[PDB]
């Protein structure tokens, strides 16, 4: 009674599967439905893709339905703002199909792909489009959450037009004066059919959150679920405020030159070198406030201890835990541990050491740091090897695969400039030697 | 250079502190005063008691101050709600100077007792008294956060004066019905004067939560910063739905028969008679839906198994790490390592064992589980000894220091049902001998 076996590779206990002579699979709670509202140049997309970009780091399989992508598919190429015209009777039924094409592949990603969220990025002005939408969800089975960005500020839509439209793929053979003019225009042709949610009266019952203001102030309506609450607390945190974003391991430490994983040594000649060199780095950046984090582990704290600066310690940057292997070198770990070995070689992400960690661990653990990131301004994060790989893949979008493998070598700082949908990485290198901990895959 | 020492106690890696012959202290961010807004029966003193609760119990030094407290101390004896009428004078005065000392109280609170939040619990329904806190927090420094609760549901007033109002010491010598009618009385006193927070012209520059219909609907303006982002999630998440919540160890280990802390044994056969015993609580219960959560331990998940119901393995409910004390008796840590036994004993909540946990992480680890279990209804966590303590501090309101010694025994259901501000606890022991686990301060 109750025997249960661990997976080798996660280390997950599991009711011993005794199958019977004719094993059943009974393969694979309801997908949701994001639904983007307001008129264009409100920052739907940037929302879409930045949401979509934190979801998927989280481990929630998203996934991003731009109509305008369907429309520059089934038209060849854009000629200007008169193809938003309400009285296009031939564009707006191109449009209309675009959008139905869009769900169509909203519901094979969500029943038929393992999707659980489908962000469907389209104007959705009207009471009549999302009635439709509601109509699809209800039907398919997904829960509906509205997200409409407003916002009246003329200074914040030529903002948007100047950082993101005007360099559109619409726009190739436009110069930016030509473009920012057709864009205004294209924005007027929505601005009559234009009805804003009401959760006050129209909208009661729908699920949905109103940012108003570039998220100055917040209209929430029926949070039904987890996913939801999550997605409003990440919307309340994030700003689009300019700052920078420095991420670098600790100095070179003592384990580091004995080729051994984990454990809490202090750094090395070559790490204190490279401790006085960012100090350098960091002032000759000329940074009016700066916050500086560190994990718990000696080397990290040192290295911030050279810069004169506050900082604090989290233990959610603290190394990934090794379990058994802490403080081994991977010769020992082959040795000693061959399966262990070969296991983590042949899925480095889900892997997880005996008594330790796997990067999908990391994640969870470095949820609250890349909320408090977001909030922030202009912070330098002194880590490890491990902790930086998953910070990078939120921040670059890569995926849980290519983590365990993205290049953060010693003594080189990963400059971070949010712009457009995504960041600008600088690499620096400090000119302090060290050893190489890089391992590719095998 | 970059030299530090490991405090004994928390394992910190601190600068070496090399004093001079005149060491100097430069002893002790902003403190809040959170203003609630609203009518009386608006659940201002669940939403005061509850936040403060939780604020604690993550480390954030919170209190109430609630005017009504400092006016039955001012004031002998409650008579009627003439005294609360806009045209009496002389208790309008009393009042006023309550709600003065109570703010001297908050400034003392904030700037001489290292508190971080005060929750000023009033009514503060007119724009003058908002006016005037606004004005204390401007010239004390302190930061200003408002949360209003707006309801106008008959229902939900009547069931708040009946739930909490008629029990007040107020009504000692009155009878549920009179209560009643003086409280609808005493509600009406307050109408004429109030003044709603207004986030579209008047309060615009406010921080500040309109909390609508019982968290159905919400307005949130200009969040500054953390502490009011985790607070406005907190009250998104949170609900006054009936419940019940069932918290246990796994049934009796190998490692508990062994007197071994941590490690990953399995159920002994006491422990299997438990894990059954359990399945017939569990279905006496007679619960429409339940959530099961376990560790990612194999002793709570053979308990879980005996239910034959769906569960949920949580990582953060895994036992607190002992570090290199891991599956050893507590005689071979007082043997092995005396000064860490010593230590743990003197300070047990912030303890951290060598490459281990202290109860002050467990606390960071378990606030996803509380912010989870505050949005879930009927929840069943199995468990282990300091994760129940820790879950069990935050339901009951323990201190820190009382934390690591709350009784927490074997074979125990500990039913709790949300009641008024807090939890009625209910202990089920479902008949299985075990080994005693607790062990008491020396
Ligand atoms: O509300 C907007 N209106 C116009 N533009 C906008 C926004 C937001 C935005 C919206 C909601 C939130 Cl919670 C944060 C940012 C971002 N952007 C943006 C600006 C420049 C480039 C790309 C995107
Ligand atoms: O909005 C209310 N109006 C009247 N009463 C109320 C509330 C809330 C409440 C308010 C905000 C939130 Cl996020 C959750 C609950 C709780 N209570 C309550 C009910 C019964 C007894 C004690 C308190
Ligand atoms: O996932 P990988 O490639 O083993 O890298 C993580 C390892 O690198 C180290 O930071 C040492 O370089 C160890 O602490 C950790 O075990
Ligand atoms: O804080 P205390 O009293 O040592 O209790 C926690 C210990 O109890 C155990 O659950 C064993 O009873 C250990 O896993 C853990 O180290």
């Amino acid at each position: 009674p109750l025997e249960l076996t661990q997976s080798r590779v996660q280390k997950i206990w599991v009711p011993v599967d005794h199958r019977p002579s004719l094993p059943r699979s009974c393969g694979p709670n309801s997908p949701t439905v994001i639904v983007m509202v307001g008129l264009p140049a409100r920052g739907k997309t940037y929302i879409s893709k930045k949401l979509t970009r934190y979801l998927n780091w989280i481990g929630v399989p998203t996934k991003v339905f731009n109509v305008g992508e369907y429309r520059r598919e089934a038209v060849k190429q854009y000629s200007s703002y008169n193809f938003f015209r309400p009285d296009n009777e031939e564009a707006m039924k191109v449009r209309k199909q675009c959008a139905l094409a869009a769900l169509r592949d909203v519901k094979s990603y969500l029943a038929k792909e393992g999707g659980q969220i489908a962000v469907f990025d389209a104007t959705n002005t009207t009471r009549e489009r999302r009635h439709m939408i509601l109509h699809f969800a209800k039907e398919n089975d997904f829960k509906a959450f509205f997200i409409e960005s407003v916002c009246d500020d003329p200074t914040v839509v030529a903002s948007n037009i100047m950082e993101v439209k005007i360099s559109s793929p619409d726009y190739k053979d436009c110069n930016s004066a030509e473009a920012m003019d057709d864009f205004m225009k294209r924005i007027s042709c929505y601005e009559a059919s234009y009805q804003p949610l009401d959760p006050d009266k129209c909208d009661r019952d729908l699920s949905l959150i109103k940012v108003i203001d570039v998220g100055r102030r917040f209209l929430v309506n029926r949070v039904q679920d987890h996913i939801q609450s999550r997605i409003v607390y990440y919307l309340m945190n994030i700003h689009v405020q300019p700052r920078t974003i420095y991420l670098c391991r600790h100095g070179e430490n003592e384990h580091n030159l004995q080729g051994r994983i984990g454990g809490d040594s202090g750094l090395s000649s070559r790490g204190k070198k490279f401790a006085s060199a960012l100090s350098k780095f960091v002032e000759e950046q000329n940074l009016k406030d700066l916050r500086v984090w560190t994990s718990q582990l000696k080397s990290t704290i040192q290295t911030a201890e050279a810069l004169r600066l506050p900082y604090e310690q989290w233990k959610a940057l603290n190394e990934i835990d090794a379990g058994v292997c802490e403080e081994l070198t991977y010769e020992e770990i082959r040795d000693t541990y061959p399966e262990e070995y070969a296991l983590r070689e042949q899925d480095k992400y889900y892997y997880r050491y005996p008594t330790g960690e796997s990067y999908q661990d990391l994640v969870q653990r470095l949820e609250p740091v890349i909320m408090e990131l977001e909030r922030q301004e202009n912070v330098l994060v002194i880590c490890h090897q491990a902790v930086l790989r998953c910070l990078l893949a939120y921040f670059l979008d890569k995926s849980a695969e290519e983590m365990p493998y993205l290049k953060c070598p010693l003594h080189t700082v990963l400059k971070l400039t949010p712009v457009a949908y995504g960041c600008r990485v600088e690499s620096i290198y400090l000119n302090v030697e060290s050893v190489c901990t890089h391992r590719e895959r095998s």
